[PDB]
This record gives structure tokens, C-alpha cells and sequence, in this order.
């Protein structure tokens, strides 16, 4: 279902991309991305799918629209446009100076001294899922642990029951990954029907959960409004429950497959930093952008005011100008060069807590579990969307071979 081309679009920039179905998925969802790094490509198409849009190819390009927040607005940040019209998440749909207001306040609430303050949870539930799966020999990795992982610790910060989990998973998916049963509005209320109550009642009575630190904050030295730490705490909980989900997912997937790189993590534990920012550059997921303000002239190429434009943070890292031989995975690579956490104000707040995730992940299974892959005719399959993911991942091992901590 293409759209027809606008008058000022050049039909030679035309480039129907669906970042949604996207045609070599069955590649790897990485790879399907990609293709609009081919030299047939110029570095700034429009694709006539999901409504009609610009599409940045270049890690250059994708920087330098998402330093200019005057041009290239966060207004309307999803594609299609109803999506990006109906979400009001905080910060995320704010241009600065407004946003950072806002910032300093989710800040409070992810930051870097929270994650240090979790650390020893983050440990303990790794350790724990982890020994619990062992001596099965077998598991399906995306609902064992990618899932649970990340997400019972965000329920922790969050100071919500584990209980909500499947529907607020669900409404989650939706969002990223749309399916056709409900419309982006819809499930935007849904999950706003959830908070609206909790939020109410944090306000009231506060807690030392994340909410309650939200719903009781100051911004621009009054108090937020119920509505301002509703949309805030509906960006907090899609980045608590989709983003690290998917992402240990194709690590994961990656790791299975791969041997040697397993073998250099288990000798050399001194490179699972530098292994984590590889495989974020690699692996990385998350596709969003932004709307014209106005008409601009951007490197020769008219853009209307009201155009959307995606800027796929995934493909920063995987072009060639900025990595040689980008699909190969190196562990010890001079410079690991992505936008897997955004560029410019935008930038991941939750990143400190998602580095700790994986490196806890990688170090835990790695110690108990060295020696796993995927199971025999298991067809691995991605899904491509605002956020990327894996269907499942069935791994096998021995017991034999694991070891209990
Ligand atoms: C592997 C995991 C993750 C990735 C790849 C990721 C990626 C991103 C990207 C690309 C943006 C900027 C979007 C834009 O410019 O429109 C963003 C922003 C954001 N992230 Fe993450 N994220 C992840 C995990 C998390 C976690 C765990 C949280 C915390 C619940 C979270 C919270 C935030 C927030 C609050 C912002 C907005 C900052 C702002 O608008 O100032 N993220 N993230
Ligand atoms: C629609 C406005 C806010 C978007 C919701 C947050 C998130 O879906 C997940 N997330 C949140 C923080 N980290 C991941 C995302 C994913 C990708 C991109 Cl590019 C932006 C956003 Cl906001």
C-alpha cells in the first residue's frame, strides 16, 4: 500500500521501504535494515510505504538531524503519522529548551546512582534465573530470561506487580512492533487507563518507587501535573519492558552461533565492555525520527514542512563510513562508532542501567553456561518496527558441560 509521491519529492530519491516488513527479513532484521546502505541507495530516500517519509542512510546525516531539533522537531517522532500524532510521551516529544526540564527529572529515576543503588538485584536475579535454567539443558531464551530479566527489575524500580507483566507487555508491543488489532491511540489509552489509578494514588501516598518520585516531582520549579508524570511514566515503562528484552535476544542469538567470541569473553573478561559496546553497535534496534518545522534545504534535498523523516539510530554503527567491515563483529575494534542510545538531546537515559543488564548477563551466563546453541531446525525469526526483535530463541546444551556457582 504505497502512497503517491508528493509533488516536491524526486522520483529518483524514491525508495519503498517498509520499516515495518522490511524484504530480506528472513536475513536478520540487521541485515534488511541495511539494504539502504547499498551503493543503488542515495543517502536520503523516500519511501511511498507508511504514509510517505523520508529515510536518513548515513550516520552523518542521522547526527546532523538529530543535533538540529529547530528543523527536525521530536513533535511527531513515529511513523506512521497517527502514531507519531497520538504519542505524547515526555521527554521524548518535547524539543528543548523545554525537554530538559523534564530530562533532569527522568534522570532522578534512571540514572546512574539508581543503577548503582540496583546492582546487587540485578546480580542476584541473573544468578538466579540463570541456575534455575541449567540443568534443564534447554530453554526458550526470549520468554526465560530476556523477558523476565530486565522486566522484574523495571517492576521493582517501578513498584508494580509482577502480576501486570503480560498486559502491560502486551499493550508494550503494540506500540514498537503494531500487529493490526488495535490502532496506536487505543493502546495508548489503555496503558494510561493502568497509570491514571497508580498515579493518583502515589501522589497521595508516596512511595520510593520511580512513580512516586515522578508523580511527586518539580519541574521548572512548580510541581509536575498528573497528566505531565502520566506521559512521562508511560515512556519509562516501554523502555523498561521492550528495549534490553529485545536487544539480549539477538546477543544472545549472535553468541549461540559464534564460538570463538564466546571462548575470548570466558579468557579475557577484561574485554566485556568493550564486547558490550560491539555488540550494541552490531545488534543495535531502535528506529525513530522526527518531523520539519519548516521547508529546508538538508545536503541538496528540498524537505516540506509537516514531512517526517526516520532516523534509524540502528544505522549509524552499521555503515561502512563509520565502521570497516560493519557486519563483522570485533571485540577489539580501535573505535566502536554507533547512535544505539540516540544522538543529541534525546540521548538514552536508561543506558547506564541497560549497559549493567547485558554485562551482568554476558558475565553470569557465560560462567555457568559457556557452551550452548541454538536448537536443531529452529528457524530464528526477527520482527522489525520502532523497536526490533526476536520471535524466540530456542537454546540446547549439555548439563554436562555447565557449571554451578
Ligand atoms: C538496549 C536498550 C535501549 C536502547 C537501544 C534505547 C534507545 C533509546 C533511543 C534511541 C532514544 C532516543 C529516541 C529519540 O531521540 O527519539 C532513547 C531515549 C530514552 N530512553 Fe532509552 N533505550 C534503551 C533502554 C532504555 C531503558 C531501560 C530505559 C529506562 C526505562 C530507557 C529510557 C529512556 C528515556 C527516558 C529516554 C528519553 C530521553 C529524552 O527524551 O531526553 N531506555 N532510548
Ligand atoms: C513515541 C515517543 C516516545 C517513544 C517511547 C520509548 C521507546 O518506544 C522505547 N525506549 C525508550 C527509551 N529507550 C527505548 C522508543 C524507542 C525508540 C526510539 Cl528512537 C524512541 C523511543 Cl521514545
Amino acid at each position: 500500500n504505497l502512497a503517491p509521491l508528493p509533488p516536491h519529492v524526486p522520483e529518483h530519491l524514491v525508495f519503498d521501504f517498509d520499516m515495518y516488513n522490511p524484504s530480506n527479513l528472513s536475513a536478520g532484521v540487521q541485515e534488511a535494515w541495511a539494504v539502504l546502505q547499498e551503493s543503488n541507495v542515495p543517502d536520503l530516500v523516500w519511501t511511498r510505504c507508511n504514509g510517505g517519509h523520508w529515510i536518513a542512510t548515513r550516520g552523518q546525516l542521522i547526527r546532523e538531524a538529530y543535533e538540529d531539533y529547530r528543523h527536525f522537531s521530536s513533535e511527531c517522532p513515529f511513523i506512521p503519522r497517527e502514531a507519531g500524532e497520538a504519542y505524547d510521551f515526555i521527554p521524548t516529544s518535547m524539543d528543548p529548551p523545554e525537554q530538559r526540564q523534564f530530562r533532569a527529572l527522568a534522570n532522578q529515576v534512571v540514572g546512574m546512582p539508581v543503577v548503582d543503588k540496583l546492582e546487587n538485584r540485578i546480580q542476584e536475579l541473573a544468578c538466579s534465573l540463570i541456575e534455575s535454567l541449567r540443568p534443564q539443558g534447554q530453554c526458550n531464551f526470549t520468554e526465560d530470561y530476556a523477558e523476565p530479566f530486565p522486566i522484574r527489575i523495571f517492576m521493582l524500580l517501578a513498584g508494580l506487580p509482577e502480576e501486570d507483566i503480560p498486559h502491560l507487555k502486551y499493550l508494550t508491543d503494540q506500540m514498537t512492533r503494531p500487529d493490526g488489532s488495535m490502532t496506536f491511540a487505543e493502546a495508548k489509552e489503555a496503558l494510561y487507563d493502568y497509570l491514571i489509578p497508580i498515579i493518583e494514588q502515589r501522589r497521595q501516598k508516596p512511595g520510593t518507587d520511580a512513580i512516586s518520585i515522578v508523580a511527586n516531582g518539580q519541574v521548572n520549579g512548580r510541581p509536575i501535573t498528573s497528566d505531565e508524570a502520566k506521559r512521562m511514566c508511560g515512556l519509562l515503562l516501554v523502555g523498561g519492558l521492550d528495549t534490553v528484552v529485545n536487544f539480549l535476544s539477538f546477543s544472545m542469538e549472535f553468541l549461540a552461533k559464534s564460538p570463538e567470541h564466546r571462548q575470548e569473553l570466558i579468557e579475557r573478561p577484561e574485554r566485556i565492555p568493550a564486547a558490550c559496546e560491539e555488540l550494541l553497535r552490531r545488534f543495535s534496534l531502535v528506529a525513530d525520527g522526527r518531523i520539519l518545522t519548516s521547508d529546508y534545504e538538508f545536503h541538496g534535498v528540498q524537505l516540506k514542512k509537516g514531512d517526517q523523516i526516520l532516523l534509524p539510530q540502528m544505522l549509524s554503527g552499521l555503515d561502512e563510513r563509520e565502521n570497516a567491515c560493519p557486519m563483522h563483529v570485533d571485540f577489539s575494534r580501535q573505535k566502536v562508532s554507533h547512535t544505539t542510545f540516540g544522538h543529541g538531546s534525546h540521548l538514552c537515559l536508561g543506558q547506564h542501567l541497560a549497559r549493567r543488564e547485558i554485562i551482568v548477563t554476558l558475565k553470569e551466563w557465560l560462567t555457568r553456561i559457556p557452551d550452548f546453541s541454538i536448537a536443531p531446525g529452529a528457524q530464528i525469526q526477527h520482527k522489525s518496527g520502532i523497536v526490533s526483535g526476536v520471535q524466540a530463541l530456542p537454546l540446547v546444551w549439555d548439563p554436562a558441560t555447565t557449571k554451578a556457582v
